[PDB]
């Protein structure tokens, strides 16, 4: 199909769309990406990632026509501790996408060790909210919680200053203008608070004409849950 | 997902999202559901179908929403022969639907032979364009090309006369509206000539929530080409 929507408003335990990866499942109407004991306690050691069914054409050589998309999400963050970890991310990748080995903690399940910093190695482009930055462990990120735009590479092209607010949705949007080919995030909490990061990148170079898109999120030694409540999603194949 | 949307303005080979049942195939830019030969002529015995891949959710027990969806399609028919046989409908089933053994010819590929008018037996709603009316093996059919509502059974709950064109595209729109249970089809060619047909029906009552959306066609002794051009469809959960 040239265009592609589906909406969640919520996420009843009933799904046929979904494909689950790692501890990811539905829990109260809603998805809890890294796993949670009885209590319903985040608990460490712990990676999750869900992905739409249905593939979307991101571009098409044939016709020379690339897609627009937007996605909007809201999640929020809880943990007994003052600095849970490690973040969820929205992201995009060829279809056959897997959770890499070792890709826990600080690669929010998105990147292999070994690779996680070499560009040619990957094929992902992620929208990171990233609540860990120990310079021993997470050496590539800046030195506060932040939002980043994630090309290839765990090492974000670009963040910005971000505020953890525990138990407490943030809503995002997420948009790619393939006439102007810039990636925009748009993350607001409830009382207005907002964040804006955007990146120029020609998603053809990047990416094959066919990918996936879902969220990843994970826990190291520290942890937090990374609970998505809603989700909509829009693709249309357009002649720039 | 609450609500789900694709659109399909042609059918290039590339195709990720589709599932193809017999002899359906991608050709021009078009799905051919029945076999053709290598000069593109239509030939006998030949069943074919496709479903998109993405499950619908039609009804929600819990909840007790019904969807209002819109399915617009255009085809067109073509053979040299002055009979043409059998006809293309789109259909709504479950999840796991296959080509019924010995569902060819009049059956459309969607019934079997034992049960084709014992509607306790199956669990599909189809729009079928049925052109091959022979008295003494479509007994079922009124005497004259029909469009036809069908539920669980080839014995459609109702007709109207119909004509048929050989090579002139018909463009189709299908809708049920959950509040009034009215499920509303409306077909022209393009000078204006129109058809229209509707009938009430609950669809909780005959399929179950979840289903695959499809077309299907078939060509017993007598043959023609069934080309699906293009295809939209659109449903949304609402209150009811
Ligand atoms: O979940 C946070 C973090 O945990 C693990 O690294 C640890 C932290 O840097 C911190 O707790 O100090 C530990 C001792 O140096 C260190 O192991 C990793 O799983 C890491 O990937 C993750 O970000
Ligand atoms: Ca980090
Ligand atoms: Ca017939
Ligand atoms: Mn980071
Ligand atoms: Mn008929």
């Amino acid at each position: 199909q040239d265009s592609l929507s589906f909406g969640f408003p919520t996420f009843p335990s009933d799904q046929k769309n979904l494909i689950f990866q790692g501890d990811a499942q539905i829990k109260n109407n809603a998805v809890q990406l890294t796993k949670t004991d009885s209590n319903g306690n985040p608990v460490a050691s712990t990676v999750g990632r869900i992905l739409f069914s249905a593939q979307v054409h991101l571009w098409e050589k044939s016709s020379s026509r690339v897609a627009n998309f937007q996605s909007q999400f809201s999640f929020s963050l809880k943990s007994p501790l003052s600095n849970g970890a490690d973040g969820i991310a929205f992201f995009i990748a060829p279809p056959d996408t897997t959770i890499p080995s070792g890709s826990g903690g600080g690669l929010l399940g998105l990147f292999a060790p070994g690779t996680a910093q070499n560009t040619s190695a990957n094929q992902v482009i992620a929208v990171e909210f990233d609540t860990f930055y120990a310079q021993d462990s997470n050496t590539w990120d800046p030195n506060y919680p932040h939002i980043g735009i994630d090309v290839n590479s765990i090492r974000s092209v670009k963040t910005v200053k971000w505020d953890r607010r525990d138990g407490q949705s943030l809503n995002v949007l997420v948009t790619f203008n393939p006439s102007t080919r810039n990636l925009d995030v748009v993350a607001t909490y409830s009382d207005g608070t907002r964040y804006e990061v955007s990146y120029e990148v020609d998603v053809r170079s990047v990416l094959p004409e066919w990918v996936r898109v879902g969220f990843s999120a994970a826990s190291g030694e520290q942890y937090q849950t990374h609970t998505l409540e809603s989700w909509s999603f829009t693709s249309t194949l357009l002649y720039t």
